[PDB]
RNA sequence: AAAUUGAAGAGUUUGAUCAUGGCUCAGAUUGAACGCUGGCGGCAGGCCUAACACAUGCAAGUCGAACGGUAACAGGAAGAAGCUUGCUUCUUUGCUGACGAGUGGCGGACGGGUGAGUAAUGUCUGGGAAACUGCCUGAUGGAGGGGGAUAACUACUGGAAACGGUAGCUAAUACCGCAUAACGUCGCAAGACCAAAGAGGGGGACCUUCGGGCCUCUUGCCAUCGGAUGUGCCCAGAUGGGAUUAGCUAGUAGGUGGGGUAACGGCUCACCUAGGCGACGAUCCCUAGCUGGUCUGAGAGGAUGACCAGCCACACUGGAACUGAGACACGGUCCAGACUCCUACGGGAGGCAGCAGUGGGGAAUAUUGCACAAUGGGCGCAAGCCUGAUGCAGCCAUGCCGCGUGUAUGAAGAAGGCCUUCGGGUUGUAAAGUACUUUCAGCGGGGAGGAAGGGAGUAAAGUUAAUACCUUUGCUCAUUGACGUUACCCGCAGAAGAAGCACCGGCUAACUCCGUGCCAGCAGCCGCGGUAAUACGGAGGGUGCAAGCGUUAAUCGGAAUUACUGGGCGUAAAGCGCACGCAGGCGGUUUGUUAAGUCAGAUGUGAAAUCCCCGGGCUCAACCUGGGAACUGCAUCUGAUACUGG
RNA sequence: AAGGCGGCCCCCUGGACGAAGACUGACGCUCAGGUGCGAAAGCGUGGGGAGCAAACAGGAUUAGAUACCCUGGUAGUCCAC
RNA sequence: GAGGGCGCUUACCACUUUGUGAUUCAUGACUGGGGUGAAGUCGUAACAAGGUAACCGUAGGGGAACCUGCGGUUGGAUCA
RNA sequence: CGCGGGGUGGAGCAGCCUGGUAGCUCGUCGGGCUCAUAACCCGAAGAUCGUCGGUUCAAAUCCGGCCCCCGCAACCA
């Protein structure tokens, strides 16, 4: 609720103060035209990645009851993290996408795995694990 | 003579019926809104919502006959000059007609606004006793002799403003002693004690210190007892709902005494008693200003409390008192709160629920108008001044009432439209044509009443020394209307500028075609819509209203559907599963008594307006108005004693 | 009084009705609130438990059959408070 | 001197503050049942003796209407 | 090398420690009921009882191997 020039009425204050709202008055139109745009710019929710945190290739799949699969991995570059989103692609095209639920090496279940260290991975809603594909994890 | 001498039912449950029972309609009414439409006038009505907030103007002043007075403007004047020698401009001085600022008096407690608060320091009805009461009024007397101040003003000074600080100085009907003092207050009495003010108009001998004395009348001042009006106080009844609120109460209820008020009083305080209220509804909770009356109803009732009038309460919110006869003050003061405005930043200012007007809220409610001419209020001896009271005007079809938007003639009855079995029917005497009228609107011309008074003179009476003055009453002269372009009357032009809205299936007055096809849509209730739809939508025709017509909202009616008048509970809604029983309601029969209930009569009161009856006035009507009747009620007294109660 | 009460015997006890006459002298009727009673099922403690039978199990029927029918069977049905 | 004013002081009391209760209005993730809909799915519980007479109270059970037990009612057809 | 429970007819079971012609369900094919179908009812088909050796009168049921299915167990990252 904006005005070029306005004051709040006695009956107006009661409503604005009660429910959650915003009262902002602007002397000039330029300060207004800028912030409305600002409101709009914020509205946007784009994730374009998005730099990769780590890239890993999976080999020798294993079976798990909970996630349905565990794909053995070897990190070639970067560091793999738990809650950071991943992009699963085969032959340069993305077969599947998601966010990691469990990162586990052996029975350790460490939250982080560096490059050139044996690593393990599993995710829900991923049916088919094939060798030769590479999983790309990226921070946001 | 008359003055409540008045009362309707319909649709819808079923295949059909009767009953039961709700829903719905015809009616009146409205401070209305919205939709379509819209010519004039008279009278009325107009923020129902936000007791929301308010810019600006205006809404409370007035008296020079209380007072010192001049600063404005107006004259006048010794004396300056305008001097063109009677015309004059300015320097002066309140000399006076007046009058800014000031003291003083009376009014700012009325008039006007609102309904927040209040189920009672309210209202209504009817009564009480302990009181005050300006202005106006009757009665009887005073009105003597003094004193110290002060605003204005002057000088110095602080502030942006609001508004101040010093010291001077002065008047009075400002203020205070002193005297006087009862048919006054206190007191059994003896006694004791209390007030005040002048100001004007005119004038005969008489005269001064030329101010006046003195003469006279008007007016104001003081006291006391009254009248009238106003107000305070007390008691009884009535005046909303709720028990899904049953207990409430320490100034509480009373007593004594002191204090207190204008006055009675736990009004207040001390002490004492332990009461007081409550199921006949206390306490608590919700809501609300009360009435006359208004709307509805045959009535009894139901609903309601704008406009008019009476009472109350409030004045931004909470609290407080000061002044005053009156206020705990609507445009006063003080404090606190909320809020707003001004500021030179240090400080100031204000309160529309007065009249217009603005923002806001809302479906919705008007012009920042004219005039004090009339009625009425404040001040004044008056003249007069003030009066958003009031009288008027503007806006809105908001309502009521009136009138117009033409009258008469006009036929095979045209054209067009609509229906039709293509014969004709209809729109329809409707239109055109023909004469004719001119309300209203337009335009010119004329012209009541609302005006009574007040002003100069005059004359007579009462006054008085007086023909003055004063006051009353006659006379003449010249005058006073905001509305206003008034009402109304005459003239001119031409039918000329003036008709829309809803409805037509039954209830319910009004029927057909085409389009659509369980769609689009209608619908107060039943219920319409799938190929003939009088129910949708258009058309033609018709019905009902008419400057309105419909829709919505709203009260009562019909509703005997809360049934007092005036209903029900076996099977329709409704007998507690049964009994005992307090309170309560009701109670057999005789006598006497009582006389509360009940009945009778008398008296007072029941405001006016409204309603109703018969009249009167605006061309009629609405509207205004005279008189009556009515207010079915309350209270006091006196009776009656059958019935109820004791 | 209603709920309800049934073999036989005794004990304690309430009410109803009739006959006759005496006594009291309106002591009456109704009853919001209050109090008491109140089938069956159900609840608590402890008893009791033949028959019946919610639940539950099994056998059948049926398209299904958490039922109706059958074989069993716990609470309960019985006693005291 | 008397008397007054100011100041101080005491009483009453508005705003205000603190603690804890009561009550009422609005609103709340979610959840319960209720009402209303042209047509949907499952069955068929009631109306006939409705194919196990129904209903009332109660208790237990079950997708659902319901079923079952106990007592009560007739507002049960047939009685041959 | 590593646990569980099973192998009977087309499919799933019962017959088990209680060793003497293997019966009970769904399907299969017929028959019956109906106007007809579903449903239901009468019925017949259908077997080295996994496969062997042991053991015995006769062992479905008796033991142990070969072997298979399921069970969780596991490919437990």
């Amino acid at each position: 609720l904006v005005g070029f020039n306005v004051r709040a009425d006695a009956s107006a204050r009661k409503v604005i103060e009660a429910e959650s709202l915003d009262l902002r008055y602007y002397s000039v139109i330029y300060n207004l035209i800028d912030e409305v745009k600002a409101a709009m710019s914020g509205m946007l929710s784009p994730e374009l990645k998005q730099q990769i945190i780590g890239l890993a290739e999976v080999r020798d799949v294993f079976k798990s009851p909970k996630f349905g699969a565990i794909a053995g991995c070897m990190v070639t570059e970067g560091v793999v993290k738990r809650h950071n989103p991943i992009r699963v692609l085969r032959d340069n095209v993305v077969i599947y996408e998601g966010e990691l639920e469990s990162l586990r090496r052996f029975k350790d279940d460490v939250n982080e795995v560096r490059n050139g260290m044996e690593c393990g991975i599993g995710v829900k809603n991923y049916n088919d694990v094939r060798t030769g594909d590479v999983i790309e994890v990226f921070e946001i």
